[PDB]
């Protein structure tokens, strides 16, 4: 099956573009990464950095995860991200998203050997 690390890359990594392409970015992207297949995932963040830069966050600032676990890490530098947020009019299977571009610190949870991101926790 798809590993947790690979699931993180599918859900959250878009190194192809420097920022949110367009107003239509989230609609195209949430569908193509299979985030609208079983339901409309209501919120999702994409990170526009190289994979190496994001994997490096697992050795940056250790912070508590929202769930109380302690394996979360906050990036020291801000990163280019896009938040995708379901619109009020969105109804499965025709999911619809607002696309918002931002530059924020990311918080990810890391596990494994090698120690890599498996969960996007928050942006701050």
């Amino acid at each position: 099956k798809e590993t947790a690390a690979a699931k993180f890359e599918r859900q959250h990594m878009d190194s192809s573009t420097s920022a949110a392409s367009s107003s239509n970015y989230c609609n195209q992207m949430m569908k193509s990464r299979n985030l609208t297949k079983d339901r409309c995932k209501p919120v999702n963040t994409f990170v526009h950095e190289s994979l190496a830069d994001v994997q490096a966050v697992c050795s940056q600032k250790n912070v508590a995860c929202k769930n109380g676990q302690t394996n979360c890490y906050q990036s020291y530098s801000t990163m280019s991200i896009t938040d995708c947020r379901e619109t009020g009019s969105s109804k499965y299977p025709n999911c619809a998203y607002k696309t918002t571009q931002a530059n924020k610190h990311i918080i990810v949870a890391c596990e494994g050997n090698p120690y890599v991101p498996v969960h996007f926790d928050a942006s701050v």
